[PDB]
């Protein structure tokens, strides 16, 4: 499998561009920045809230706790090749100390509201709107050459007060090598596509565009995680459940997959359910046809069936988006 778009873009560019085992980071200074608040976490990282003390400016500090060499040069070469581009979180500076405690990462300042909170407000126009938006950084970082794979609501920081919105955490991203095999532990559960819930290693941007239907059907439908598994096994059983087992057979067969029979037997034989039967009272203002044949042409088995980021910024339920875009 090879990706349908974007494929031979890193070949094209230098070797310095893709190649971030070989990057010798140019350290800034670490006073410069004042942590006032965590924000932050504990899995690769501590995410604080500070200020820049030499124009008093609020920021993203990000500090990677046990998180050894390749993953932190990755994540900086990765944001600095991205930086100025729509809609990507912007890598204002890079700190350390001088005698020993380590990697720090400066951003532009972020101000969101729980992605729970937040989606209950949304209306049927902002939904197109935020994710036209964030269309527009995965074509950018698609057509720089980068997968993020790591789309959910948490990484899809949106201030509804300023209507900005920013792909964040790019700590999982990688660059995109015709035929390389990939790590399948990326993402989060209930945003994995079929091809990593299956070990399809080989996988590429179009990733990235089954998590964001994941997103979208549980914006339009208003059901959080729209695919709620327990596990990786069970992940898939749930996607079965909808999308039916004809289509899963068929996409393994055409990639030469089999599964194991104790998770054959878990997803056994499920007829596809049509998406309309997620529709209801509480939802229905989210809903029309062009919303469900967008989604439709995200959430499919075969990742090379899955509609590009920029053919996706074409479909008539950005229309209006796209009109108040002219002038
Ligand atoms: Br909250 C938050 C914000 Br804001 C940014 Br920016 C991040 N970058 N990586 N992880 C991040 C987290 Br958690």
């Amino acid at each position: 499998s090879k990706a349908r778009v974007y494929a031979d873009v890193n070949v094209l560019r230098p070797k310095e561009y893709w190649d971030y085992e070989a990057l010798t980071v140019q350290w800034g200074e670490q006073d410069d920045y004042e942590v006032v608040r965590k924000v932050g976490r504990g899995k690769y990282s501590e995410v604080f809230e500070g200020i820049n003390v030499n124009n008093n400016e609020k920021c993203i500090i990000k500090i990677l706790k046990p998180v050894k060499k390749k993953k932190i040069k990755r994540e900086i070469k990765i944001l600095q090749n991205l930086c100025g581009g729509p809609n990507i979180v912007k890598l204002l500076d890079i700190v350390r100390d001088q005698h020993s405690k380590t990697p720090s990462l400066i951003f532009e300042y972020v101000n969101n509201t729980d992605f729970k909170v937040l989606y209950p407000t949304l209306t049927d126009y902002d939904i197109r709107y935020y994710i036209y938006e964030l269309l527009k950084a995965l074509d950018y970082c698609h057509s720089q050459g980068i997968m993020h794979r790591d789309v959910k609501p948490h990484n899809v920081m949106i201030d509804h007060e300023l209507r900005k919105l920013r792909l964040i955490d790019w700590g999982l991203a990688e660059f995109y090598h015709p035929g390389k095999e990939y790590n399948v532990r990326v993402a989060s559960r209930y945003f994995k596509g079929p091809e990593l819930l299956v070990d399809l290693q080989d996988y590429d941007y179009s990733l990235d565009m089954w998590s964001l239907g994941c997103m979208f059907a549980g914006m339009i439908f208003r059901k959080e995680p729209f695919f709620y598994g327990h596990d990786n096994h069970d992940q898939l059983v749930k996607i079965a459940k909808v999308l039916g087992t004809d289509g899963l057979n068929v996409y393994l067969n055409k990639y030469r997959i089999e599964l194991d029979p104790q998770l054959e037997a878990l997803v056994g034989r499920h007829s596809r359910k049509p998406w309309l039967k997620f529709m209801n009272a509480d939802n229905q203002h989210l809903v029309s046809p062009e919303a469900i044949d967008f989604l439709d042409k995200l959430l499919r088995y075969d990742h090379q069936e899955r509609l590009t980021a920029l053919e996706a910024m074409t479909h008539p339920y950005f229309q209006q988006v796209r009109a108040a875009e002219n002038s």
